[PDB]
């Protein structure tokens, strides 16, 4: 229908990442790629808060303090990459950091706490099954709210919004390596 | 507390360079210097990707096919040099080729086409000013390209990168890494 460059969504992030990193005293080099990539104009408002949340998660939970990254033998400065591109009939948006990765042990503990799984079933969960708990509505306690809709935001809300746009989301994460979240939205 | 010879990352290039040259129909004499230069293990592990990008750039955009160098009145075989040395409290790595050199007019034309500068302004730019457009994200055409990825990885190591080039003489990319 009506395509516009994704820069309408991306433009405000450099400054927000700068301030967020400074507030949580993290050294972060923010990289944005493919701002010219176009998407439906009716996706602009809705995809913004969800993306901000993924960026916040990277800065807060992913990128470790300089001292910790040096101990791990990693580049002192963490890298946060926000990218967009066209891949077939879809707009692909990625948020990737080279931080400590999602604490899967913590996710399992939370899942058990929320009655989503029994402890006997947790030992054999695959990484994908574990990371997927993050998409269960109500999984995250929440606090950060969407300046657009007004609902608290967690990975569960991110997935819910992405599904509302008829798209999908996947997560990849390895301990001390980092986390990569990929969102695929339809072109039309 | 973990210095290690840069040879741990340099040793893998001779074969990469040869395969790239054959793939691109370029005849290149590859030279490596200061492979005994010690630097933080971390930098050694991370600098591989960037250096590969610079070496590939030299073999692709820089070194001209032997037939062209001959026609141009230059030594038939192209020369590509990868070196490391100490300069005060910094390790300096350089990738230099004696190719055609970065086309600065091409850069200027692109900047004008993208609306970054008008013609009058383009005429007053210094060479360094022109070359730095190569670092503007998105400036260059289609994992992340070459110069953008090189500068970002280098700066994540608290390093610095500069470019130098002369038409038909060649290009030299310099990377400065801190002492740990
Ligand atoms: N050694 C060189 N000699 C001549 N031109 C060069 C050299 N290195 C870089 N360039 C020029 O600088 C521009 C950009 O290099 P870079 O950012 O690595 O992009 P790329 O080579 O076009 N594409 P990609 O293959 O994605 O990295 C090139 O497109 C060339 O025009
Ligand atoms: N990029 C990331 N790096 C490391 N951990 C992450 C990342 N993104 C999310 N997480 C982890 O997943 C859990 C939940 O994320 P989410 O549902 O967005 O909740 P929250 O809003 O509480 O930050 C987080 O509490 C954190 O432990
Ligand atoms: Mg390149």
């Amino acid at each position: 229908s009506h395509m516009v460059p994704i820069s309408f969504v991306f433009n405000r992030f450099p400054r927000m990442v700068r301030d967020l990193a400074k507030k949580m005293n993290k050294e972060v080099n923010f990289i944005m790629r493919g701002e010219d990539t176009e998407l439906d104009r009716t996706f602009v408002e809705e995809i913004g808060e969800p993306l901000l949340h993924l960026l916040r998660n990277a800065i807060d939970h992913g990128i470790e303090p300089k001292e910790e990254r040096i101990a791990k033998g990693k580049p002192p400065i963490g890298t946060l990459i926000l990218s967009a591109r066209h891949e077939g009939n879809n707009v692909v948006i990625e948020v990737e950091d080279d931080g400590r990765g999602i604490d899967k042990e913590k996710i399992i503990r939370k899942a058990i706490e929320k009655g989503l799984i029994d402890e006997s079933k947790a030992a054999t969960l695959s990484d994908q099954e574990i990371l997927n708990f993050l998409f269960v509505p109500g999984f995250s306690t929440k606090e950060k709210v969407s300046e657009v809709s007004g609902r608290g935001v967690g990975m569960d809300v991110v997935k819910n919004v992405v599904e509302s746009l008829n798209g999908s989301i996947s997560i990849e994460s390895e301990k001390d390596k980092g986390t990569k979240v990929t969102i695929r939205l339809p072109l039309t």
